């Protein structure tokens, strides 16, 4: 009850949670940082060494191996570019037809296709896929290819699980890219896409339920893009929580394109 | 004094605490992209065959992969060669096994660790025996007997003579068993990945342009031996300091930060 226990309450929320926005930021920070590498892996072993070395089984133990380092991802799949001119000729040497994300079922006829080529085996279900064929997933590829910088999309449920979550998107370049490209330049020198599933569901609440003090405290994540039209990101927005009080801590995910906050509350 | 007292010292613990956290958090990112390298070097060179990594490659993808390793001037591979397999191994690579102090042919010994791949930063280290300066042959036993990332004591790098400290992780065959024994262990051992922390140089850079660097003395010591403390960063002198937490992830090492204001 206490007006001076209060202030140190608000103290205790203040601190818990400002941590939690810290080990959020840092942890993604860090997977796109080996993201970022993991573009550059294929670009120097699959594009540039002649002949490619990375083959889907190669692409899978990498992938396996390091998923330590991508602590927020489920899943990273490298897509590649494929032009309707070039379709048939890219089924044909793959011995596989480009498939539509909703049904698995072979893509009509579109101008392009980003086809999964390969994936780490957690996501394996994504392999022939055309990732243009979902809206969340072509916006970022576009803005991936068209800045050169790694993308995220707004929160939506992901494939298969259906938690739901963001992903990240980071462009792929032919040795053809000018010095100084422009935006013309960087999307006829795209070779592909390389993205990872941030599972912010099942992986954030993995992160935060280990941590102690969790029970106390009710922790929500926002894209707030979009000023009016705040969307949740984490968290049962309207589960019993403490009215009276709440903490806004910061947090930078690293796109320009997108904003993100995060409320803590106490339960009681 | 005194109220003025209180606000001094709580400036400079936030000072010390910010430059450490820093410093250990750079090291920690270092250490984890060395760990992926050793990892790529032991998928793309022993595990598919034949070897799809060569000296061009893991140049451009070191090179290219820099920034990701901020506090090492260069990363290299070196592989592991038993003393019958020297004359089969020279022949192989075109060049003789040179020791580290002269660049001379190597004298005979029962196993070397010649360096072959390396990132054009450290391109002086190809051929090198790593086993042939003392502090990384120990750092290259220890890794390869643990299984784990080790760093040496500080000691200055080859070329520059900069004050640093080496980073080696193993890189094994895959007839390394599960839960192996250290015997296990150095019978699958294929080869050392490693890279120079350059102290000296490049946390002076990371530290030495933040704001209030002129208001304080700041020193990192190696601390492995309490009794024998070991300059890694500052000055060689022996009032109101501050010890700040480091941890450079190597149980064998310890470390920690100090600060005190000049005056
Ligand atoms: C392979 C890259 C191409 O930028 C996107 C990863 N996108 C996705 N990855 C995993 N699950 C998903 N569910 C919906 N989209 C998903
Ligand atoms: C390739 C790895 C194998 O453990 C050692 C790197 N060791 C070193 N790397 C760079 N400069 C050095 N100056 C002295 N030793 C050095």
């Amino acid at each position: 009850m206490d007006d001076a226990n209060k202030i140190r309450r608000e103290e205790v929320l203040v601190s818990m949670c400002d941590q939690r926005a810290r080990m959020l930021q840092d942890q993604f920070s860090v997977s796109v940082n080996h993201v970022h590498a993991l573009a550059i892996l294929v670009s120097t072993f699959h594009y540039h060494k002649n002949p490619s070395a990375i083959d889907q089984e190669t692409f899978a133990e990498y992938t396996a191996r390091t998923a330590f380092e991508r602590p927020l991802l489920s899943g990273v799949a490298y897509a590649e570019k494929v032009v309707n001119f070039e379709r048939e000729m890219f089924e044909r040497q793959h011995n596989w037809v480009i498939k539509t994300m909703d049904r698995g079922e072979p893509s009509p006829v579109r101008d392009e296709y980003a086809p999964v080529i390969f994936s780490q085996d957690s996501v394996s279900y994504l392999e022939s896929l055309d990732m243009m064929s979902g809206e969340e997933d072509r916006e970022n590829i576009l803005r991936a290819r068209e800045t050169g910088k790694a993308v995220l999309t707004s929160p939506f449920r992901l494939l298969e699980t259906h938690h739901l979550g963001v992903v990240l998107t980071f462009p792929v370049y032919k040795s053809s890219l000018p010095e100084n490209p422009t935006v013309e330049e960087r999307i006829a020198a795209t070779a592909g896409y390389l993205g990872g599933a941030f599972d912010v569901e099942s992986l954030v609440e993995n992160l935060l339920g280990q941590l102690a003090g969790n029970q106390a405290i009710v922790v929500h994540v926002y894209d707030i893009t979009n000023a009016s039209d705040p969307l949740v990101m984490y968290g049962n927005q309207d589960e019993e929580a403490d009215r009276s009080l709440s903490h806004e801590s910061k947090l930078d995910f690293g796109d320009p394109f997108r904003k993100h906050k995060m409320i803590c509350r106490y339960h009681q």
